[PDB]
């Protein structure tokens, strides 16, 4: 597909033939081939292979993923990639410099949000899910996460003036709602709602969970999860729930406001049962060892732990919309997407009687 | 043993609470044991303990190391710890933040200079640094460490001025080899030297080899390489040569300069080919099938290639030091050790008819 501009090729060309071993330590220029998989400021992602007709001297790859970043933080991702790397739960790690750095190419394609709700789908992303959360990360256990970043975003958001007029109107609209107010009525809420400590994605939406090519016939192993940038010691219950408040959201729509919100696509008390069955025997192991009374009352409890959490999942990302209108050259209706999660909020706490 | 500063007890503390898991989690600040392994300005090392009386709640370690900096590497080195982690080949990494580091404690001790040229340690570096050598990492294969290096901080010597005497005068001496013409005759020789780019731990000296407590009847799972802090792809041998001749150099001597030389302690042929002959069939791996002459005539090379490497650890080492001597703090006669590196340099030329 169409070229990087030759400033990069160069310097991808030059990435690739230090970083990785076998025929590409004597590629040439002229044998070089990169296409651009997705462009934009940031995170911009590459395919680069070798020529068809040159053989592998090893075990070498074919085929590479680049990724470059644009514009602490960054050393504790590239650890945590490196491990996921390790462990085979991530895609391998090839190279690592300042730039950006080279990946396993995993031919695949993203999810569809239709597809979350599938039974065979979501059976596996609770599987994978409760994988992840019991692994050993050497990251922070206090889980500050999610009211330490809430609480830095609302700050923000009281700050923020806009320029254009429609966006100082969605501004006012949702300052309406009193939203330190609001913040505190949810600590309360989720301080006594207990919830395990683990390792969260934090983001496990439709567009982070790759199905497998080859494996589309596989029942329990045909998908990955990725992009774990989010990622950190956090409340189980967001995690979960998180991923229930994505089963509302598409945003492969083509026009503005680049997404779809629909309420009533949020998963069934059927639904979510079907996902927390495949969680826990996943995630403590010994579950299926309980009597049905004692496996019963736990399901009942996390059902209202996660639809709790969920309502963190719209208050968070509401805010973080909110800011990101300010900030991001994105095309993309912000404001339109802080309000619905901010609907949802609202719609969910009344369905609670919260 | 030895107590830390206030501040240092009190941030220690923080970080094994919040990183480390089970018991950890809810120790008092009274319950927390710590003493000093070693102190200066940088790279500092803590022993970290619960109370004997204390038990864990589950398989989290009662001893931990921690490691406190000081004063892009920085994000190779933390990758480059957590995937020797992953693979067995270093102690475990339980948490990592700005300031340093939570590490797995190893009971054993350093071996001293005098172990270096006993059978079976020889023997079991040899393996453990073809294990190593052999080892896939996601960072440049193209071998510009060693060169780069030396003529970074050859242009560095060349703008040092000290204001002590003694210091001056040992600048002037060193200077009066005509050091960046010495460099260019290093750069011909060696390019003129084939030796294969691998992972090299690029410091192999006694200090960063431990003696495994326990395991002093094995005769050869005895031992574990540590400290990887210039690892890079380079010459293989360099690594080797490097180690060689370390076994000239014991820095447990007690009075100024803190360092001892001995030229005579450099290894034999015959103590070289022990080295070489336990290296070679734990690195090529098909090796022991050759024919005797095929064999001798690849070992025989070998004893080239890391005699003439070996003079570009003197040379790298010598330069290194004259800087240190300028900007380092540590009680250490640089300039003496620059000194004797370059002594050893001359002496091996000659050795060589190089
Ligand atoms: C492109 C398209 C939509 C958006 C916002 N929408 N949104 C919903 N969830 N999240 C978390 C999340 C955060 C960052 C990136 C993706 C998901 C963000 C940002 C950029
Ligand atoms: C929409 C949004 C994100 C995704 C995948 N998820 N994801 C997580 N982080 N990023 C970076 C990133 C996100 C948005 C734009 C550039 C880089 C992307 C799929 C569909
Ligand atoms: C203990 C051991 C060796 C030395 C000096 N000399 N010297 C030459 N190479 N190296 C490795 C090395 C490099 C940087 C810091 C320490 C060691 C050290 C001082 C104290």
């Amino acid at each position: 597909d169409e070229q990087p501009e030759p400033r990069t090729r160069r310097r991808a060309y030059l990435w690739c033939k230090e970083f990785l071993p076998g025929a590409w330590r004597g590629l040439r220029e002229d044998e070089f081939h990169i296409s651009v998989i997705r462009g934009g400021l940031s995170n911009m992602l590459f395919q680069c292979s070798l020529p068809d007709t040159t053989a592998t001297l090893g075990d070498e790859p074919r085929k590479v993923l680049l990724r470059l970043y644009g514009a602490e933080a960054m050393v504790l991702e590239s650890v945590m990639f490196a491990i996921l790397a390790e462990r085979s739960l991530g895609p391998k790690l090839y190279g690592i410099f300042p730039q950006g750095r080279l990946e396993q190419f995993i031919p695949s394609r993203r999810l569809d949000t239709e597809e979350l709700s599938l039974p065979d789908i979501s059976a596996e992303i609770a599987e994978k899910m409760a994988t992840f959360h019991g692994m050993k990360m050497p990251f922070n256990k206090e889980p500050k996460w999610l009211f330490g970043t809430m609480e830095k975003y609302l700050k923000e958001v009281l700050r923020i003036k806009f320029t254009e007029e429609s966006r100082i109107k969605k501004l006012h609209k949702l300052l309406s709602y009193n939203l330190p107010l609001e913040l505190e009525n949810l600590r309360s809420l989720l301080e006594s709602t207990p919830s395990p400590v683990v390792f969260c994605h934090n983001d496990c939406q439709e567009g982070n969970i790759l199905l497998l090519e080859g494996r589309e016939n596989s029942e329990k192993q045909k998908l990955m999860l990725i992009d774990f940038e989010y990622s950190s010691y956090n409340y189980r219950g967001f995690d979960i729930g998180n991923h229930f408040c994505e089963w509302m959201y598409d945003y492969s729509y083509e026009k503005y406001p680049f997404f779809r919100a629909n309420i009533r696509k949020y998963p069934t008390k059927k639904q979510q049962l079907h996902f927390i069955s495949s969680y826990l025997p996943a995630f403590q192991n010994d579950f299926e060892n309980l009597s049905t009374e004692e496996k019963s009352i736990i399901k009942e409890e996390m059902l209202l732990e996660v639809n709790r959490f969920a309502l963190a999942s719209h208050f968070l990302w509401g805010l973080w919309s909110i800011v990101q209108a300010k900030i991001s050259s994105i095309e993309f209706g912000y404001m339109d997407y802080a309000q619905a999660r901010f609907d949802a909020y609202f719609h969910q706490k009344r369905k609670l009687g919260v």
